[PDB]
């Protein structure tokens, strides 16, 4: 289960976080043990395509090869605070399996620059106990994290200590999938 209310940044800006391009996930935080792999790879494309909010996210499993996308238009419920019922899809766009009441994540931006970014994400899907994950994200997919960024974590009353990299897992990314399935 989740159990944080993410504050989101102040003064957000949401046309330079949402303007079609890629951020990659460099460091993540998962509350619930065992939630995820320690091992993971994962980034999004984050836009407006024809007037509609949108987000298009791959994951990859480093090593069992697991590999999915999902497109979803968000929701606002504040600003920098999102509901994103999500659809998972094959690179190019195919619905693999439909929109469905109770799949859905909400999406939190608890601090972003030009380069860098903090969100909170909690999934629901079916009946899958989830809890709250915290990502790091730099628009430059082997950036260590910067001062900005990690001084964003401490704010949120977290340790950047815990976090867990993804730069160790050869994680090659197909960004051109990404922006187009901002438009799907
Ligand atoms: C921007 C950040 C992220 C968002 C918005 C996000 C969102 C999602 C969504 C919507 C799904 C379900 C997709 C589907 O069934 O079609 C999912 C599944 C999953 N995510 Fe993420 N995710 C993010 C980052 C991560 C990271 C960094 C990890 C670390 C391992 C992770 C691990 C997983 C796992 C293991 C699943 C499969 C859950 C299951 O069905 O058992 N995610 N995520
Ligand atoms: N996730």
């Amino acid at each position: 289960a989740c159990t944080k209310n993410a504050i989101a940044q102040t003064g957000f800006n949401k046309d330079k976080y949402f303007n079609g391009d890629v951020w990659y996930v460099t460091d993540y935080l998962n509350l619930e043990p065992d939630d995820v792999p320690k091992r993971y790879c994962a980034a999004l494309a984050a836009g407006t395509a024809s007037g509609k909010l949108k987000e298009a996210l791959y994951h990859y499993d480093p090593k069992t090869q697991d590999t999915f996308y999902d497109v979803s238009e968000l929701q606002v419920e504040s600003l920098g605070k999102y509901t994103a019922n999500f659809k998972k899809v094959d690179k190019n766009g195919n619905v693999k399996v439909a929109v469905t009441a109770g799949n859905y994540y909400t999406f939190t931006v608890m601090y972003a620059d030009d380069s860098s970014a903090l969100i909170h994400t909690c999934l629901h899907k079916g009946n899958k106990d989830l809890g709250d994950l915290y990502a790091v994200l730099n628009r430059n997919k082997d950036a260590a994290a910067g001062d900005k960024v990690k001084s964003a974590v401490s704010a949120a009353t977290l340790e950047f200590s815990k976090f867990i990299s993804t730069k160790e897992n050869n994680c090659a990314y197909d960004n051109d999938s990404l922006k187009s399935l901002l438009t799907k």
